[PDB]
């Protein structure tokens, strides 16, 4: 069981705006390798391109997936 | 960014033992469409068991679980 479903992502924060936890849809990078990962809120996914809050090497060619 | 990576799953609990949050690997159901979802910890996963779920999940042995 997961409380909130995909409406809330505890422990996950947006690497552009810094909201924590991400409320609503979350877009996770799949090619960024750092274990901290790279995530975006739906607003920052829609209006795009920060390099990262924690030294993540996110490139414009990286692909993002919706995290259910 | 997500703290703890795949070593902790905040907001996610095991439907067999009830641990919350799930520490370690987590297995989520692809076919259970209840918003609460269906999840299991790794030891409970690898010891197969009847676990219909704790929140009215209609989880059948035919349902498939993916590592999250
Ligand atoms: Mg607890
Ligand atoms: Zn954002
Ligand atoms: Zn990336
Ligand atoms: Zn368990
Ligand atoms: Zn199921």
């Amino acid at each position: 069981f997961k409380f909130g479903g995909s409406n809330v992502h505890f422990g996950a924060g947006c690497d552009s705006c810094g909201v924590y936890p991400i409320i609503g849809d979350r877009y996770r990078c799949k090619d960024c390798k750092e274990e901290i990962g790279y995530d975006l809120c739906k607003d920052c996914y829609e209006t795009p391109k920060v390099p990262g809050r924690f030294n993540q090497q996110h490139t414009p060619d990286h692909r993002l997936e919706l995290a259910r």
